[PDB]
């Protein structure tokens, strides 16, 4: 199924409006998504919107395109370290635009928007991940509420009598936990704001894992040309939990007319989402065939399969994207540039390969031979 | 195929009586077994019954429900450390009820019952394990005898002339090794008992791996409530070879009317086999749909898929089960209890999620909030 | 070994070397407590527009930015220069730091630091000279790539080379090779950039060459433990910052509100090098003799080494009490005595009864009075 | 280092401290052989109904239960209490031990031990004070959580804290905090529970918090090497008990039948701390000088350190000969000289001919006479 | 620690022990430089038909074959004999070595070496006596399985055993057991095989028992760095030879053509034990004081220890200059000062300007003149 002749700029194909936001869904059955083995979701969470606790069968990365807020990830078996003597809960993470959040499969996750603007969050679930032992699709298990599809929360699957016995509660509260008459969807409004505990042994190790890393801050660039742009990579050498999640991310900001050097992805598929600006992408496959040659703009997604070669040139407005890759420590090999396949070949190998002269072969490898990955012609 | 709407209490569907016992087979083609990616077998070995040497394409865990005896696992390339100057063979392991045995794929394994009672042994083979590079089903390779299906031993596949040449034996003994007229099946009788050598460098490392661990002894419980019962987990932090086998086990004994707190399996499927007593199981899926709600009793098996939520309440007679999980270090997340998803959430998150008051949300998380996993209402 | 310490005491810098654009305060690594912990500690103040010259050390280190902001450069040998502009400059990536940042510098890597704000930078550095990474002696050996520094004046390593071979090696003339040797420099290791310092700043090189070396632990939003009337704790180890698994050191930022307490605890697998950044507090430390080996206040600028396994207790004064601790292990762990995750809460009541000759009621009061509470005990 | 030992000798406890419900025998960790091995050894006898008070050590240890049965508690900080009853008590899981058990206690973890049988428990403990886990001095530092012990009397760590802060920390009154400090206790570290000791006993916490800490090696059925007329050997390392890969220690139970032999061997990657639990046997040890550094009997209660690489040989007397060895490495390995897995059997006959100036026949007799035999050589 | 070295100097063997079929030269492991590096070094010459008798050492080692060819045997305990012929002999696999080979021998494994060519074998061996594998003292302890050697004469380990028990252990008579003890041997540890030495040579045992122990680094075709007018470098670490990750040592073969240079560099994570195999060259070494601690020639047969972090520079004479270095770490790494992968090339021009008080032009000349060049700088 990865033998696809065409790529398209994808957009969500089904929206579900909840009380306090919307959830956009890309088609996990598209032949490109099946090739990469992922599902992607975009949510918008209005101010005072609360994304209800749920867990998924697939590990995921969340990129915060817009807004700020608090996220909660419950690590089972870990003690509650935030407390007041009044509440007690597990630590809460405050996020802002440019952040990447890593949620392991099987962990309960909730999200609250305490900002002035909507939070826009793009999520890529690796449904092909070895951690997922169910089928190759996103299975979401809701802990509260209900989601229009429709989707009831897991507690509704228990007889209220035993739910009452398990929780130690009278059958009327046990019934309430089943959320039967709820029609708010999976993003509800906290009308008068949500107050959580917030500042302003073995639990110091596994329970204190970092789940969030900012990649949008320009000061964090790994590659920088002041007339071309910047690239910021995120993998387990920055965020340790990604060695388990087995996915990487990349923030790319190209300035006016800048280019990302032609390259292929060595060990991963790349799921790119344009957050702003405009640019042309060109993708080439193993036949030597163009499989994409088009403009990408804000809100659109394109899947570049492993080993396909790819090229980008920003428009006059610049070009900003975030890419999720289906490997930890995802790597590219550039075709030309300082660290390139061609810069590493003997000149006579280039001469006989491309039927070129010595001077032409030297131009091929040495013209860009000192530039890393962001060009400016 | 893991998208199954119903679970049933399973039982073997085909029995094969051998000279000194029977082998029961669950249907590896059942949609639940295909979802979990396992095969299970139950054997009964009468006193003086010998299970003939064989090896399988899938790693396996064996739980000894009843009886005692000796097992032999040949580790290729390891020296024979049991010897008398008369025999010489590899070390032999003496097992009893409650033991779990781990047999890697590709290793030759035999079992002898030197007790007064039958040995009853349940086996779960992980046919989806990365160690299995054949097809996703149990392929058993018999080293001696023949098994009614029918199934000849691998030596019958060799021409007796070369079998004679390889072994260095005359063609009449080489013919005998092919077990042509044998009709005893895979469990034969050692009429006058089996005598093996038995007490009463690099081979100290890999060759001395522990393959057996007892989980039935109550004194070994990891979780204990004297009015509820006990839970005993087995993974690579107890038995190192399980990091390779990639499976875990659990012994659960619930006392009269006790409950196992609602939980889901984070990183594994759970294959439970009721060894005794009686209890009700309730299982809920990602739609919020009941997919099982029934009584389980001795000799029955139920497959709880990864991430499905599940609840058990023992009957008046108590309830004992053993579970095999398709991961090393298999973990659950409880919904309520001391280490629970809900105990870890801020109260206002619960209030807005379940449309509850503060007092009700506090009852939900704090009523059982000090109890670990075994309740007694 | 010097870990049979009769008494502990709070420490302050013994010698102070003034440079052109800052000062370096050295704690005495020959003090028994530093010798027991196997560390050397230095404090630096870098005035605005001051550049700490490139140098490398035999020991891995953690730097805590007490105050200020600026630019840090860590040169990873064999990694490409990925910051570049054409039309001028190319160099490796530069790291912009701020108050509360922890920086991890492996031994043997060249490092430099520039203050581009208008307030002075104050850095506290703990070097693990007992680390197996250091195969020299158990002392801080600093190798300057440029400049000179009053230890007695330590020269840069190029000064050790003959002029002719250095010219040959660098492919330049004798005059320039002589200037690299920095013969008559009087500025020290923190020098003034009077024109400001302009640098460029906003395959396999995406892996090891892109290791994060910096993590902020001062930000309140990052707390791992928090009680609104007691304070907060933020831990730093390899589960947050991967390189620490090679550095083999951890850090902790503790901020105690008025009159609050850190539960009595001992460090399980590490020594703790505690530095007070603000406020005032009472610290008591007990050893394996049951003797009080410290019972004193700590104030801003003072340092206290708490040895592994020693039990300790802290209470903020009316002003609060803030510190940063550096611990001599990756994934340093503590064991509390009382509280929700503590040694006593894990023991059967009757073990405690017989141990302390207590009634069941007294046992349950010792065990359950704080049994719900995290390490930050509200007054 | 003290490993240039002229002679070895069998060791016995130097000092003996009597407690209310038992005694603790200390071997001398300052002996050259203990200093060469980098260990401290203690033997304890715990009378019935005696409780060893909770304490923690700077060094990881292996305990071998020579005799008796009872209950052990190991508190893992930050793990939930999973033994609980409601209607009363909650604590961490308790471990029931018996003769032949090996218990592994990481440094820095609180540990207690109760004898609930009617015969005394005899425990032999080897502490690896050279372990990298121990960042204090190379001696056994024990930190009592309760009680007092004649080292000179060592107080518990709470005695090091001031009464007022301990009351504040524990959230209790001054009277109770004073009693925790155990001022006037005369019982020592093994105390009598006259009413018996009743304890409860039949997510992530299913992983590290559920580490097995105990493994039986005395059971004959567990042998790794067995000859019905020679005896048996049972090895304990991280391939059986995972925690040992962090403890970095291994164990071995050797039981030799009348007049049998353990093949000459050397320890490849560890020192061997050998303790005789019964019987009598001849041990000969040879060093790198070809000198006999030990040639003596061993009987019940005696200890012998065999340094790494030293070659050694054992022969039981007419009574048999039983020992337990503790080795200073995970996955400790030996190299036999003769036998099926040995150095000589692996060498070409002509190498042996030229090495010993032997005929081919003599070479083959040296090489093949025992060439079929495991390490237990029948008389 | 002795790593506060005022001066370095080139070393040569202090004592020389002559055997029947060769000689062993010992460098002085008590020299400050060897004590700083934590190594012992020996050179052996093995005449044709000479056999180095089987022995094992407390320290892991790397052997470099400077000259000759022959057969090596390493006995891995508990591995099957896989070289066998029936009709006679069976033994473990034998390793045929040649000039330029590096052999890695773990501590505690029996090793022997036979010269089956007609030119003498010259082996240079570096033993890491500071390796954590060695739990004895920090000196080279060699345990002979056969023979005797003038250290004073060291006996083989079997000489330490009583004759009667050795006979019993080996299952042979008293006369043969006495001959194994090699009482009156006068040959030393390299003995003549006058009839030649004939050996056999062309499951789990396919894994650990089949570890490669030998790798050639002398072959020009194997270069990692090469400039046709400067020379070549070939690195050996665990990315080529897996066992080195346990040996924790690396090697390097440097061959400099006439007048070429190795770029100024420091060793990041290891000491360097440099031995000159041919030619002549100038080495300059600088320390953390900026002092010249070495400035001399090196010629064939001389040894130089360069401590970790010390900066060093080498220039071949008109004859070229060849060496082998052994480094005290797996995956030993260097940091160049100038060149394509260097510290200075990674730094912003303005950092260099302010550091050395240089113009932008001077800065760019220091940074870019060699900025394209690998570690081998052509004259």
């Amino acid at each position: 199924e990865c033998r696809i002749e065409r790529l398209n700029a994808l957009e969500p194909t089904r929206t579900v409006r909840s009380e306090a936001g919307v959830t956009d869904y890309f088609d996990e059955d598209n032949e490109q998504f099946r090739c990469a083995g992922v599902s992607t979701i975009r949510r918008v969470i209005e101010p005072r919107g609360l994304l209800l606790p749920s867990m998924s069968n697939a590990p995921r990365l969340v990129y915060i395109v817009q807004g700020r807020g608090i996220v909660g990830l419950v690590m089972p078996g870990c003690p509650e370290t935030f407390q007041s003597f009044r509440d007690e809960h597990q630590k809460v993470y405050q996020f802002q635009e440019g952040d990447v959040l890593a949620v392991p499969n099987g962990f309960a996750y909730w999200c609250y928007n305490n900002g002035e603007n909507p939070v826009v969050a793009i999520t890529v679930l690796d449904t092909s991940n070895d951690a997922n032992q169910l089928d190759r699709s996103h299975r979401q298990f809701l802990l509260a509420g209900r989601q229009e599809q429709i989707k009831e929360n897991i507690l509704r699957g228990f007889s209220t009598e035993l739910l009452a016995a398990a929780f130690g509660v009278n059958m009327e509260l046990a019934r309430k936990l089943q959320c039967r008459d709820d029609t708010r969807g999976e993003i509800v409004r906290a009308e008068n704001g949500l107050q959580v505990l917030r500042p302003s042994g073995f639990e110091e190790t596994y329970c204190s894992m970092k789940i969030k890393q900012n990649i949008g801050d320009p000061r964090r660039a790994d590659v920088f040309n002041p007339r071309g742009g910047r690239i910021t990579t995120l993998n387990s050498e920055k965020l340790p939990i990604l060695r388990f999640i087995q996915m990487s991310a990349e923030r790319v900001v190209l300035y006016r007319n800048a280019m990302v050097s032609p390259h292929w992805n060595i060990n991963a598929h790349s799921i790119m989402y344009c957050t702003g600006g405009r640019g042309r992408v060109e993708v080439a496959d193993d036949r030597g065939e163009t499989v994409f040659d088009g403009e990408l703009r804000q809100g659109q997604l394109l899947i570049v399969p492993q080993n396909f070669a790819m090229l980008e040139r920003a428009g006059s407005e610049g070009f900003q994207l975030v890419s999720i890759k289906t490997s930890d420590r995802a790597m590219v090999s550039t075709i030309v540039g300082k660290t390139s396949a061609l810069r590493g070949m003997p000149v006579e190998v280039l001469m006989n390969s491309y039927r070129l002269s010595r001077d032409e072969a030297r131009r091929v490898k040495l013209t860009r031979g000192d530039e890393v990955a962001i060009f400016t012609p």
